[PDB]
């Protein structure tokens, strides 16, 4: 029986057996008033103390969200879908502490991804008990609001000011600040990490002034705020908040009477209508997301980045080899997970229209021209592989690289990885490669469980990554020093060195996707 006194009351945890040892899990600790009723769309309000012993012995409700129902019964898709009841009452967090209770442990805070539209901390691949067990860190994860319910914006209007899901996250970091010492954690040694929209979130916390002092270091996996999907324009955010009001019959002249009306809709009505607030959706549409609210974000993040207006600290940043392939089977014609997806030139061109719907003919012609100068025009996988790189290079790799140059240019140490191992248990087809999101189980140390059908070389790779991530959190330096591991050099804007992560050989390489990212980061923004 392990009871910890938090500032808001006592919480009871449970005991786990991990690898012939013990982790104490506290699952589902509330960190805010439930954002219900008049509280829907407003910033999260602080929690009133309780007198009982709160029982933190199972994962809490996931936040309301639309579900990937594209591949029913397929583990490759459904593993990302919520594994707890959806509810608007979802502002809860989890804590894994090592046993015995540590003395002053480094804290890892996980922020999940999902396009700011989907996700939950209770997913199996976000289980923090292995990290607690193996590296003696405390792992914290939190649920934050998503979709319109977390990112609707009438900017300047406190009834729907925007960025609430980011303020959810921030209130969770604040909770760790006031309470993790009671769990044996060091509030002065808190490393944020997250993937995709989680990584975009971590990166905005580097920019937000109200987060500066709620963490120490940052890890960005497959995501950053400067990615083209990450920050909604304050124009579009208003156009989208208005389109939802018309779709639900809530159109009013007094913008506040609009919020009141949207607050008497059932969550299902708000959810079914989110996809239509944009005129041309894509598999990557962030219908409702981060915006420049004047509160969490004070200026356009590109400006802040360029002019050195962020928290000065170390960053670990990285991307996977085939970031784009996942999205191709969600709309791109000629694509399927259930065949090799050889597409034609004309099918490739049609794919650009799906992914670049508001881009000019010349801009689409320009993606085609820089990605279809073939070595061997006769290879039939040419066009299929070109469309995946187009989506991955544009949406993930090039902004992640451009974020790391810009950030390091202001003096801080930066470390960049290129994860190029395809999980031996991966359920998607092989042409899909080293997919978006399939480094996460390695970061969380799931291949360390021998019962889990991973190969031994995978257990070695996960163990090494877990050491590197924990040494970055503890010491700012993501080395593995005992076994004769490749030393991981700092990413400088001059030489641009990065580390490959694979089961075979860990190499140091230079200037990733250099020809591709010159197109994306210089030419393409002008179109
Ligand atoms: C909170 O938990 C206490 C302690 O019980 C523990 O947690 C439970 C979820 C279960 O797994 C138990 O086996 C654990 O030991 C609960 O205390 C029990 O309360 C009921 C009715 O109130 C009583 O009949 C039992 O004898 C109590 N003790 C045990 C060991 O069951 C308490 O009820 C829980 N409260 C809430 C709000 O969930
Ligand atoms: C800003 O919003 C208008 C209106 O959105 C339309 O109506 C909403 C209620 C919702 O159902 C959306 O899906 C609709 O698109 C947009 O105007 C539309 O633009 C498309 C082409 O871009 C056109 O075919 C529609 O007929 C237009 N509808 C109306 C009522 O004017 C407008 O494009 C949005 N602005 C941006 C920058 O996307
Ligand atoms: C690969 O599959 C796609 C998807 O089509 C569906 O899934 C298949 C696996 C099979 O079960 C079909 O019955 C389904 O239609 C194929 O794309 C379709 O292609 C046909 C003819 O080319 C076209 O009429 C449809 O519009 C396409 N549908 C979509 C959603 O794009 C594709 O042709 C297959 N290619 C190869 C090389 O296997
Ligand atoms: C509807 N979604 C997208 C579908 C395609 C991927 N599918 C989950 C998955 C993940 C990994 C491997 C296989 C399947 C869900 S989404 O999660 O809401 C979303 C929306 C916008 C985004 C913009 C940028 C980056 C990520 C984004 C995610
Ligand atoms: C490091 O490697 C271990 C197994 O290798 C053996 O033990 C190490 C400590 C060296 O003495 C080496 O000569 C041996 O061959 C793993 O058990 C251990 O988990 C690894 N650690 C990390 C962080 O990857
Ligand atoms: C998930 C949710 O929304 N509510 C509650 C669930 C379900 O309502 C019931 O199990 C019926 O499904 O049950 C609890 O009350 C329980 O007694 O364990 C906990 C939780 O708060
Ligand atoms: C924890 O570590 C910090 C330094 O990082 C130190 O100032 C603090 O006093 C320590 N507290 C405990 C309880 O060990
Ligand atoms: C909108 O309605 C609310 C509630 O009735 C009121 O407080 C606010 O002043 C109104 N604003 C305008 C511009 O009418
Ligand atoms: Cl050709
Ligand atoms: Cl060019």
């Amino acid at each position: 029986d392990i009871i910890i006194a938090t500032k808001n009351g006592k919480v009871r945890g449970m005991q786990l057996t991990v690898f012939g040892g013990t982790v104490t899990a506290f699952l589902g600790i509330p960190y805010a008033q439930p954002p219900l009723g008049r509280l829907r769309f407003k910033k999260p309000q602080s929690l009133t103390k309780w007198s009982d012993i709160w029982n933190a012995t199972k994962y809490a409700n996931s936040c309301c969200q639309n579900i990937d129902q594209s591949f029913p019964g397929f583990h490759g898709s459904e593993m990302w879908n919520p594994n707890t009841d959806l509810s608007e009452d979802c502002l809860y967090l989890n804590v894994w502490i090592p046993a015995p209770k540590p003395k002053n442990a480094t804290v890892l805070i996980w922020i999940y991804g999902g396009g700011f539209q989907t996700g939950t901390s209770s997913l199996h691949v976000y289980d923090g008990k292995f990290l607690a067990r193996v590296e003696r860190v405390i792992v914290v994860s939190m649920n934050y609001r998503v979709g319109a319910l977390g990112f609707l914006a009438l900017p300047g209007n406190p009834e729907a000011p925007g960025n609430m899901g980011l303020f959810d996250q921030q209130l969770a970091l604040q909770w760790v600040q006031k309470n993790i010492a009671a769990f044996g954690g060091n509030p002065k040694s808190v490393t944020l990490f997250g993937e995709s929209a989680g990584a975009a979130s971590v990166s905005l916390h580097l920019l937000s002034p109200g987060s500066h002092s709620l963490f120490t270091r940052a890890i960005l996996q497959s995501g950053s705020f400067n990615a083209p999907w990450a920050v909604t324009s304050l124009y579009e955010a208003r156009n989208r908040t208005l389109n939802l009001a018309k779709l639900t019959g809530c159109s009013r002249e007094n913008e506040t009477e609009i919020i009141k009306c949207l607050r008497n809709k059932d969550p299902q009505e708000i959810l079914l209508n989110e996809a239509f607030v944009v005129p041309y959706g894509t598999p990557l549409s962030v219908n409702f997301g981060p915006t420049v609210d004047g509160d969490f974000l004070t200026d356009m993040p590109d400006i802040l980045l360029e002019l050195g207006q962020f928290k000065k600290t170390q960053i670990l940043v990285g991307v996977n080899k085939d970031e784009g392939t996942a999205f191709l089977v969600y709309g791109a014609p000629g694509f399927s997970k259930d065949n090799n997806s050889i597409i034609t030139r004309k099918e490739f061109q049609e794919g650009l229209k799906i992914f670049f719907p508001g881009v000019s003919e010349f801009g689409k012609e320009s993606i085609l021209f820089h990605y279809t100068d073939w070595v061997d025009d006769q290879r039939p996988e040419n066009y299929r592989e070109a469309l995946g790189d187009v989506v991955g290079d544009y949406n993930f790799i090039c902004p992640a690289l451009e974020f790391t140059k810009k950030f390091s240019e202001w003096g801080n140490n930066a470390f960049f990885y290129y994860f190029e191992h395809r999980s031996s248990k991966l359920p998607w087809p092989e042409w899909m490669g080293v997919m978006h999101g399939y480094e996460i189980e390695f970061v969380f140390g799931l291949p360390l469980e021998r019962r889990d059908q991973y190969t031994k070389a995978e257990e070695i790779l996960s163990r090494s990554i877990v050491k590197r991530w924990a040494n970055f959190a503890k010491y700012g330096n993501p080395q593995e020093t005992q076994n004769q591991s490749t030393s991981w050099p700092v990413f400088k804007s001059t030489e641009q060195k990065y580390l490959t992560l694979n089961t075979e050989s860990t190499r140091i390489m230079t200037k990733l996707r250099a020809q591709q990212c010159r197109f994306w980061t210089s030419f393409f923004p002008k179109v």
